[PDB]
């Protein structure tokens, strides 16, 4: 991969492997949510990053999304080549906004694309915090100045308030813990995790009928190592939506909130 | 990836990513084994499987795995490139081994190889089957005629017979279940994710003080999507454990194996 010749976004290629295919042959939504991790983690370690500032890593602070958004055309088959484009943006004192744009290499054209929304948070104290004034400085070298949306659309599907999901549920997922390999590098559950144990409760006909179009996940807390996650969905709705929650197994604390639009295969 | 000049190997480089790494910003064992079945599939590929071979499909034959034994020296680190070169051969009638040698891309040094042995299934009645003659001499033209050992060595750790863990064992991790992350393309669920669960009986204690240097691991009976697994370890000793993986309720067994860990 290398940044563009700008040097305000990044660019990379990845052939889809054997293991990260679903049963139709090609890659699963967990696949291309690893993808655009590894594209965003490749991008801050080009600009010089390790993806905390200077100044984040004196104030204890870091990164944490607050909320992931991505819609997919065409999900890439085995052994196919896809190019994913990542840039970054400042949306003020709220935080930083990642974008993906995912083509097919073969072809050019755009197969998916995603938005991501970032806010500070103490690593200690786990209190968020607003951007100060010096950390915005610190990366608005980086990136473009001018406004640059993967969805720029005036009332798009990416800017909406979720709902919380009523009792009883339609389906559930009851019993989930991660295990080792959810954690990343820092041994924290991995934002991807959330996404599976989401698609969990999905019945396997939606599943095996239709193919996964957006999905719109918040991230409220932070599953540990040791918790149990139930995870619920209810029909909302040719066109298939859901509303999605998971919770602690047993004082039914809210740790994620979501919503899923499927096509009919 | 590619096949070496006389088309009897495959080798392919693989850069490792940010999720595949654990705490010490090192590839996991289960990062690995994913790699080793990667680059078998692309060598299965490239010698002309779309690697069930012509006559297996008429008669509703697979191959499965038997055993998987991983011997590990240095893990590549996040960002790293691990070169992994990959070979078939026959074992007569009981059935076909594939061999693996991980190499650091920068130096040439091994710094890692597995072995693994591999049995005929029919699809449906689920019988083992001895391998035959058309069948042999279907993929015999992609393997090396002369014997070419990962582990040489006679009478080595990954030809050795493992013990069943008797109760009670010192360690357990219970209610272990398949998502659909851990299926393949075909629902089933796929051999790394057996790795995975006999390592979470292991302590966090072992696994933050320690190295995974060698796993051996049995297959014994397939989790079903349905099916909940326990995990059992108990220290047999560097330090060496036993592991068994079994069904949650009836208690029955699905994986024997056995890890050896070295001090950091
Ligand atoms: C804005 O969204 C988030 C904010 C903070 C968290 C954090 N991991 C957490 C852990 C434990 C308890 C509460 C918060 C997660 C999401
Ligand atoms: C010699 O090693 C094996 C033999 C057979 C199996 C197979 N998956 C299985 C599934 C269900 C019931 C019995 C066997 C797996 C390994």
């Amino acid at each position: 991969g290398s940044l563009t010749e700008d040097g305000l976004s990044y660019k990379e290629k990845f052939v889809v492997r054997s293991y990260e295919v679903g049963s139709n042959k090609t890659a699963t939504v967990e696949t291309i949510a690893n993808l655009l991790q590894e594209v965003g983690c490749n991008h801050a370690q080009s600009v010089g990053f390790s993806a905390t500032t200077t100044t984040m890593r004196k104030l204890h602070l870091i990164w944490v999304t607050a909320r992931m958004h991505i819609e997919i055309y065409k999900y890439p088959a085995w052994g196919d080549v896809v190019e994913i484009e990542t840039w970054c943006q400042s949306e003020g004192r709220i935080g930083t906004r990642r974008d993906w744009i995912l083509k097919d290499s073969v072809t050019g054209e755009v197969t998916g694309r995603a938005t991501s929304k970032w806010v500070m948070m103490n690593q200690d104290t786990r209190r968020l915090q607003k951007v100060s004034d010096d950390v915005r400085d610190e990366y608005l070298v980086f990136c473009p100045q001018e406004p640059r949306l993967a969805f720029p659309e005036e009332n798009n599907r990416s800017l909406k308030k979720i709902p919380k999901l009523e009792d009883p549920a339609q389906y559930s997922m009851i019993g989930l813990k991660p295990r080792r390999a959810d954690l990343d590098m820092n041994q924290h559950v991995n934002n991807v995790t959330y996404i599976g144990w989401v698609l969990e409760s999905i019945p396997q006909e939606i599943v095996d009928t239709h193919e996964l179009q957006v999905i719109t996940l918040d991230y409220r807390r932070e599953c540990q190592q040791d918790d149990v996650v139930d995870s619920l969905t209810t029909t909302t709705s040719n066109d298939s939506q859901f509303l999605h929650l998971l919770r602690l197994s047993g004082d039914g604390q809210e740790i994620n909130r979501g919503t899923t639009l499927w096509r009919k295969k």
